[PDB]
């Protein structure tokens, strides 16, 4: 059995993530929670209420509630207020516990030892923290799993990074230099594979009471994907990277190369910068990350409509 | 008739973009040099020997040999010790003239004011240097045509910048935002369109002085550009710059987008950082380059083998 | 009763602070460790053996071994290799506790909340990764007490800063950004107030178990002192700090300003930058520091003595 | 005899320094201005008006109206809106000469080589381009006087950097990169110097035409200086630096070092970072630039007072 930490800033994607994972009986041991896409407390509520709604009991961590150093901007304009659109949830029974996400997952690093993964579809505020305070974290957790940068300097947040990078990118800086096993999947990977008009209706036409769901969660976020960032649809970026982590033969084409990450406050802030050796200087010649540059549209997309069958 | 400066860190292809001005009874009316590709003298004493090849005297102006404020590195690695192969040549008649380039851009400008054209396919470090003396060559100057920058973040230099941009950043700074018109040609688009060995092949076949020339200049870059940059076989970046310059059909995809040139010394200098008015966040709404996505490789060898059965 | 914890990159000065505390009946309810000075694991022995010197049992809890981000350097050419000239001394009874120095801080906050007084004589390190994790120890901590910074750019570790600062500048800035009540004692005020060989060799004949260790501790630092930073003896920055903490009116210059700091790579790293609120533009009008300007020599070194005819 | 350009961004104490010169029998072969003080047009017409009150017909070039990359700002507030208070002076008959001030600093170069010195009491853009056109004015250049600077940090247009080189620290990197001999007088130095109220009032009661046109001319400024910068009178930076060039035992103390300039558009712009070889690192042995740490008052005081007896 693999187990998992899925750390969100709870939006619809982090949801479908989660429901992912549990749909496919993958062992998912804590939730923990990071600054990011919409209010802090409604991302808190929302892994709440999303745990509720398929009857478990997982425990749901509250972490960093900003960046170590940086300002940030929540993005409600593109994923709603609460995330899922404007509806606001509020579990009904389940309540987060006292500890520290960074804490947790030490603690969880240690039960767990070199079987421990970990999704890092977020900012990785509570990562860094948690190997600032125990560096053994890094052979404990087998794998680290990233939705993060953009490896064309084609951005979402600013022209040239990707969100959860340029949120906290002393963090993202933390974790990239510390000796974990990384598989990242940037943003202008994924934008390569929207959810296109044929398959939004055959989603609306399904009528169970997931499909409804993930109808309600990301009518906003299409909308916004399409008028703003002129994408063809909407994106799944955290859950092509869940895909990805549950089969791999999702990936197509990876490649080991050396990431930097800008922690400037300049124009670049939040950038990744990738050597792929094969220019006239270089800054070293040692990968740092395994980086995924294609999938297979196909079988992600079957992964999806399988779990929009669950109930 | 058109009336062009053409300005050159001189090597290989320089000396065929040169060609392709005047094999196409374009009015070049000076060549300007600049620091880059390789040692400074030996790029002046190129240009000169170019002209004697095809009976021109046309003046020859050296400019900065060195970058405003930044250090640089020649790449004789790449061009050869002469920057067409390990061959030095030195012009039989032909000497440089003693004024700086910066001037006779100047002086030119008012010559042909309205109606000259500034093909800079090397750092842009006389071009700044002429601004700065006289900011009226921006109405005087009817068009600047760049060779530079990796709009992907896919460089050669480093591995997110391009050459000329990286060479001088300050040069380039001033210029993109002098308000000149621009029409950019990144690396990382002129890469996809290779001279591939079908073509390399039909040019050995060809037996005329300038297709012997051609192979004899190119076989230098043309091993590194496919052992280094795992190119499939040698790139074109000025002569593509050139040829669209001529005839702007050969360009088959263009946008109008906002360029900020990273004049750091961090590892992001160099960089053109583009913003397509298309992210959650944007620096200006106001282009300053047209850049080019796309071209027509059909239409651009034709070109080439024109050139080539000239004599 | 006042409580302290006493936050030491463990070295000659912060072993005389320590004791100062002692001395004078102040109750010391924690000695945390931070990299900076010499090797992290002597740091820790060397708080243990200097409390065992005095018949205590105080808590010691180890805390980061490196900078949040930076890389830095030790300074055993500055203290010797154990800090305290090359002797390495090792407690004969007293251990480290197991507890992270930044969870013990939270610990110690909430136990003596309102009360608490936090002596910041090392890098920033720990009291940041407390924070971090529990912002509510900013109204919890009463007081913090910084030896920190060159308020003139006249620094010790680089030209311009001052070593606690450099090594770990993002820890720095964390904490005077977070809104703790901070007196800050710079490098480049404490340098006008060495140990002159007047009071050096009265030192060396007053033949006290502490007069003699103070002797032992800091000639290697008198000699590097003198030789290298031009001092006119040798420096007492921490235990100076410490006076101030003890007795207020060993400051007689203070002004309260807005400190920034450079948290960056550059040449400038490390630095505070004060703005006056008295020039022609300005950062901030809101102080987050009461800066101390000078110091009542005299006043200052009766402590010492004082402390010196302890035993 | 020796001889002299002043390059100037013409307000009260660059007048004063112009006079200094020529009532002293030193040769001016020129006035070149540069941006910065005041809106440039008027600084061009302030010094050819100040050279008709004196019956001299010295050639004035217009020189740089901006920095070479950076955004500036005026400090009409400080000087008042003709640089000299409010009034806006219109010269009779001199008209400024059509050449850049960068050529004609070339010429005067070649024409005085081994002999010209050139007082810098202004931004360095003129002196910048000069070089960048040729670099063999390093050698026929005999010295360089800079006012510029702030030596240990406390800067007047921020609070850590001097209006200077502030107003174009790219151009003041290249001149202190490019090998001339230059001495150097901070702002954080002359402070110490003030035209104190006992003086001021000496003066006014002088009754002459230059006592009257003193009195005129810094009324504006020595308010803003009391009132903003907190200066116990008013300042005299250039005409001390002039005082120097012309008699160099008016500077009581010097120091050979190390100056970096900081040309980021950062908060730390425009920063004079000083290696004194005195710290545990350091950035370079060679120095650059000999800087005047303290004058003698009374001498400097001399001199003024001999100048306002003139007529
Ligand atoms: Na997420
Ligand atoms: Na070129
Ligand atoms: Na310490
Ligand atoms: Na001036």
């Amino acid at each position: 059995m693999r187990h998992f930490i899925i750390d969100c800033d709870t939006a619809e994607d982090d949801v479908l993530s989660l429901y992912l994972l549990l749909k496919n009986n993958i062992d998912v041991v804590a939730v923990t929670i990071v600054e990011g896409n919409i209010s802090y407390e409604q991302e808190v509520k929302n892994a709440l209420w999303a745990l509720e709604q398929v009857n478990r009991e997982i425990p749901v961590y509250p972490g960093a509630n900003k960046p170590l150093l940086k300002n940030y901007i929540t993005v409600e304009k593109v994923h709603g207020k609460g995330g899922i659109g404007d509806v606001t949830v509020e579990p009904k029974r389940l309540k987060a516990q006292e500890k520290h996400a960074a804490l947790a997952i030490i603690d969880l690093a240690n039960e767990y030892a070199g079987e421990l993964e970990f999704l890092a579809i977020s900012p990785l505020t509570n990562l860094a923290l948690a190997y600032l305070l125990d560096n053994s974290i890094v052979k404990k957790i087998k794998k680290v799993w990233v939705m993060g940068g953009a490896v064309f300097g084609i951005g979402n947040i600013t022209p040239v990074a990707e969100f959860n990078i340029w949120v906290d990118p002393d963090a993202a800086k933390i974790v990239f230099n510390a000796g974990f096993d990384i598989t990242m999947i940037p943003w202008d990977v994924i934008i390569n594979y929207p959810v296109t008009d044929e398959e939004w209706n055959v989603i609306k036409n399904m009528k169970t009471r997931m499909s409804e769901l993930y109808v309600s969660m990301y009518l906003h976020y299409r909308q916004y994907s399409s008028t703003v960032q002129k994408i063809n649809g909407h994106p799944h970026p955290d859950a092509i990277t869940t895909a990805i982590a549950i089969d791999g033969s999702i990936a197509t084409r990876r490649e080991k190369r050396f990431v930097v990450i800008d922690n400037t406050d300049n124009i670049t802030r939040g950038m990744t910068l990738v050597d792929r050796f094969d220019a006239d200087t270089s800054w070293s010649d040692k990968p740092n990350a395994e980086i995924v540059y294609e999938i297979n549209k196909k079988s992600f997309m079957e992964k999806i409509y399988d779990l929009l069958n669950w109930f």
